[PDB]
C-alpha cells in the first residue's frame, strides 16, 4: 500500500538517536546503508563525514535513527564486529 516516506525532518543533529560509525564501506551509497542499518532499527536520514583534503567518506558515517531505544541494538549488534572485510565500530555520538 503506501508506506508514507512524509520525511520533512531535515536538519540532522548528533541527538542520542543518531549512530556513530566508523571504518564504513564507502563503496556503496547513502541508499545501501539506509537498509544495512534498518535491519536493526527505522532509518529517518542518513548523514555521512567528509575529509577537507582528501575529500572522501573513510567510512566515518552518521546514521539517524528515529528511536534511540532502536539505535543502541545497532550500536551494539555491529560494534565490535568486522562487515565488507573491514571491522566496523559502532558508538552513540552524544
Amino acid at each position: 500500500g503506501s508506506s508514507g516516506s512524509s520525511g520533512m525532518s531535515g536538519g540532522l543533529a548528533p541527538s542520542k538517536s543518531t549512530v556513530y560509525v566508523s571504518n564504513l564501506p564507502f563503496s556503496l551509497t547513502n541508499n545501501d546503508l539506509y537498509r544495512i542499518f534498518s535491519k536493526y532499527g527505522k532509518v529517518v536520514k542518513v548523514t555521512i563525514m567528509k575529509d577537507k583534503d582528501t575529500r572522501k567518506s573513510k567510512g566515518v558515517a552518521f546514521i539517524l535513527f528515529l528511536d534511540k531505544d532502536s539505535a543502541q541494538n545497532c550500536t551494539r549488534a555491529i560494534n565490535n564486529k568486522q562487515l565488507f572485510g573491514r571491522v566496523i565500530k559502532a558508538s552513540i555520538a552524544i
